[PDB]
């Protein structure tokens, strides 16, 4: 069914870990074949399962990413959840820390229908040698 | 003109300060006149100034802070974590939340939407 509070903080917290060890495949496994992405919030949406893989294969690719919950799931009891959380990777050849909210709001089989994640250059900073 | 991203971390952290010293009157003046609120997100969502007082009124011994910086786009809107203290159910409580906000064009707030359920719900037990 609709995914329950407790189970949004569950299904958040499992992309977290996918994204962390660059699962693709798993991570497109878990969003709608028609769900929206929108990262960062603010740039065109992007539809469907081919773009929405395409989108996490050249950001987790020849990259070189870490990402860590650094907060709780916040979880409503209409399939939506919001959470914080640290990224690690590359940024214009230096290594760099970003700062992100994802937004995400799943479907009756608890797959991600929309995710939007919210960060810009102020969430941004470059980590010393 | 429309917020920036430093712009909008301003904002919301402003709110923060005004939702910490229960400052109704400056809340809704952060607020454009037909502002829609959300909380919690899966609620009806409330609409326009009169409500949104109403709203802020009735709710507003609380406290709150932000948990970690804003996060903000280049259109106008950002996301924030915090955390409330209040009395829950006559009982001292502590509540995780995660708000979404969209500003207009005059830095008003046009959409809030708050998240959070009982699960982000702590209590303080009878020490």
């Amino acid at each position: 069914n609709l995914p329950t509070a407790q189970e949004v903080q569950g299904l958040m917290a499992r992309y977290i870990e996918l994204v962390d060890v660059g699962d693709i495949e798993a991570i497109v496994q878990m969003y709608a074949d028609d769900a929206t992405v929108e990262n960062p919030f603010g740039q065109p949406p992007i539809h469907g399962r081919e773009q929405i893989a395409a989108f996490y294969r050249q950001g987790l690719g020849g990259g070189k990413v870490r990402a860590s919950l650094t907060g709780p799931v916040r979880a409503s009891h209409n399939g939506s959840g919001a959470m914080p959380f640290r990224v690690e990777m590359v940024w214009n050849g230096q290594p760099s820390a970003l700062d992100v909210i994802d937004v995400m709001r799943f479907d009756e089989h608890g797959r991600i229908q929309t995710c939007q994640a919210y960060w810009s250059e102020v969430n941004l900073s470059v980590r010393e040698p």
